[PDB]
């Protein structure tokens, strides 16, 4: 599932989630 911008998403250097096309995960959220 794609994470929403002002939602929640962590990007650990081993495995991370993915936002919807257009948004990119950042500081435990998406932008």
């Amino acid at each position: 599932a794609c994470s929403k911008k002002w939602e929640y998403c962590i990007v650990p250097i081993l495995g991370f989630v993915y936002c919807c096309p257009g948004l990119i995960c950042g500081p435990f959220v998406c932008v």
